[PDB]
């Protein structure tokens, strides 16, 4: 197993709870000048007899509470009936000792450097890829319309997760101590945090849907006869951008009536979740038998013509590396590795290491569809010329 923050601060919250419940319901003492019982951050005591100490089992919510079940947090008060002080008028006494005490916290921090760095050269690369794209108007097509809103959401997706991270400053916080806790927290089962968490889901499920638009726009190309090119381009649109709806408002509608805490992170008992992780497996499913079926076409093509036993897998090679970035063939290989199952640490590890990779796809694309395309260059430099002669 693997625990992290995370996890103890996910325990302090169930610790604090009962801790709450048994002060609000312990009976109080029929003796009178009794020292008050109270819970600090760190653990809770109960009512002490003036003159004595208290022996409180070491709080189960720690991460080494295991490894020695028979330590005692001590605190003192005199037989007046106060806590005893500490030096300079501080928070009250007490012996700390007995209990106390690469990481999963550095892993992750790693993983989110090259994730950002690859999302952040991914946007800038779109957004000139797309000027580009916009600007000439001889390259007005609607495999372009189809390209300018791939790119769109490839630039909302780097977009939502840096609201995400900068929202909840998880870097800064890596190593808080209790009272840093109680922030954490609060924060967490906002309503900030819920709906930033809902425009990130919607944001990933709608490039999933750009590149099976993508995938299915080709092999109606390759295998049906024309049709009308805007009823077909309002349905492709219409797919791209409205079908994610059909199944993030149902997710976002039974989260947020049956449960109470957490910024709608994957439930303990229910699933929930599939109502998110279906649909996009479906994409990815169909978005690979379609590269199947044109690779076999672009085989048969290949070998109909007349060239060497070499130069047909030459050419083979590179049309095949050419595909994989604009159908994303990759998340095939990257649904099949990540489990379905973890919770907590673990799963933060496994989805930040398939972002670390999948994070450079836009500039992939970018670099493929807008930079090396020849009709691109062909404009750079008949706009070139033009100048040139004034
Ligand atoms: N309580 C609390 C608490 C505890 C510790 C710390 C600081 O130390 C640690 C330690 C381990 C991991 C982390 C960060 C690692 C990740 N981020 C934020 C975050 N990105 C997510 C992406 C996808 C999903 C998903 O399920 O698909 C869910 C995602 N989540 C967690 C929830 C979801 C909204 O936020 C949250 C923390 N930070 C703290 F900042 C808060």
């Amino acid at each position: 197993a693997t625990v992290s923050l995370w996890e103890t601060v996910q325990k302090w919250r169930e610790y604090r709870r009962q801790c709450q419940r048994s002060l609000t319901e312990d009976p109080p003492p029929a003796t009178d000048l009794f020292c008050n019982r109270t819970f600090d951050e760190y653990a809770c005591w109960p009512d002490g007899e003036p003159g004595s100490f208290v022996n409180v089992s070491c709080p189960w919510y720690l991460p080494w509470a295991s490894s020695v079940p028979q330590g005692h947090v001590y605190r003192f008060c005199t037989a007046e009936g106060l806590w005893l002080q500490k030096d300079n008028s501080s928070l009250p006494w007490r012996d700390l000792s007995e209990c106390e005490e690469s990481s999963p916290e550095e892993q992750l921090l790693f993983l989110y450097i090259i994730y950002t760095v690859g999302y952040a050269l991914s946007f800038s690369a779109l957004v000139i890829a797309s000027a580009i794209l916009l600007g000439f108007r001889h390259l007005h097509c609607t495999r372009n319309y189809i390209h300018l809103n791939l790119f769109a959401s490839f630039i909302l997706r780097a977009l939502s997760v840096f609201i995400k991270d900068a929202a909840l400053k998880w870097m800064y916080s890596t190593a808080a101590q209790q009272h840093q806790w109680d922030g954490l927290l609060s924060y967490q089962d906002s309503l900030s945090c819920r709906l930033v968490f809902l425009l990130m889901q919607y944001c990933v499920a709608a490039n999933y849907y750009w590149l099976l638009v993508e995938g299915v726009y080709l092999y109606t190309l390759l295998a049906f006869s024309v049709f009308s090119e805007q009823w077909i381009f309002r349905l492709y649109v219409s797919i791209g951008w409205g079908v994610p709806l059909l199944f993030v408002v149902p997710w976002g509608i039974v989260k947020y009536l049956y449960e109470d805490e957490g910024c709608w992170t994957r439930n303990s008992n229910m699933n929930y979740w599939l109502i998110i992780r279906l649909p996009i497996l479906f994409a990815i499913g169909v978005n690979f038998l379609i590269f199947v079926r044109v690779i076999c076409i672009v085989v048969s093509k290949l070998k109909a013509n007349l060239m060497c036993k070499t130069d047909i897998k030459c050419r083979l090679a590179k049309s095949t590396l050419t595909l994989i970035p604009l159908l994303g063939t990759h998340e095939v290989i990257f649904a099949f590795v990540m489990d379905e199952h973890a919770r907590g640490t673990l799963r933060f590890i496994k989805l930040f290491t398939e972002l670390s990779f999948t994070s450079f796809q836009g500039l992939m694309v970018a670099i493929l569809y807008c930079f090396v395309n020849n009709e691109v260059q062909l404009e750079f430099r008949k706009s070139w010329e033009r100048w040139r002669l004034e």
